[PDB]
């Protein structure tokens, strides 16, 4: 996408759970299920405010534990998260850390979801003893979405990607160029 983001309304992904949500990149929490997404798909970067992901929605399925590759299932549901925020690239750190030059994490994932554990999502997707897991996710209508978006809380904030159609399409934009 503009930028170079890596932003499909399809793909494989690593998950994760996450704590703390109500003030996310995007510039906007939300009541129902969200999720943070790693930056080469987020379409920005810390600071610069919100990315084409703020807003959308997908449908995750996890089906596969890594750190436990015996493990036969049962998995968690297919759930739908609105991405409204971001998971960064940082150092020492492979969850996340996708790049156009190296665009998958240490599973071979080319997209990571880090679900908020507060509103409930991570309930519904994680089973017991099995928070990190591999699968897929595809982008659907903020329809198939229950919950409410939260009020802006700074000037630029943005979740409008949730009216839009799947990518390929704009709705917040991206920000700059995607991390090398």
């Amino acid at each position: 996408a503009t930028g170079g983001y890596v932003q499909q309304a399809t793909g494989q992904a690593s998950f994760t759970m996450y704590s703390g949500c109500g003030s996310p990149a995007c510039g906007k929490a939300a009541s129902g299920f969200t999720a943070a997404i790693n930056q080469l798909a987020f379409g920005s970067a810390p600071g610069l405010g919100a990315g084409d992901a703020c807003g959308r929605c997908f449908a995750l399925t996890g089906n596969h534990d890594p750190y436990s590759p015996n493990y036969t299932g049962p998995f968690g549901q297919t759930i739908v998260v609105k991405v409204t925020d971001l998971c960064p690239v940082q150092g020492n750190q492979e969850f996340c850390g996708q790049t156009t030059s190296n665009p998958t994490d240490q599973h071979g994932m080319p997209f990571h979801f880090d679900i908020c554990e507060d509103t409930g999502g991570s309930a519904k997707f994680f089973p017991s003893g099995h928070g990190a897991l591999t699968g897929t996710f595809t982008e659907v209508s903020c329809s198939q979405w229950s919950g409410s978006d939260g009020g802006q809380l700074w000037n630029g904030a943005c979740l409008s990607g949730e009216t839009a159609p799947n990518w390929p399409s704009t709705a917040c934009g991206n920000k700059g160029t995607a991390p090398s």
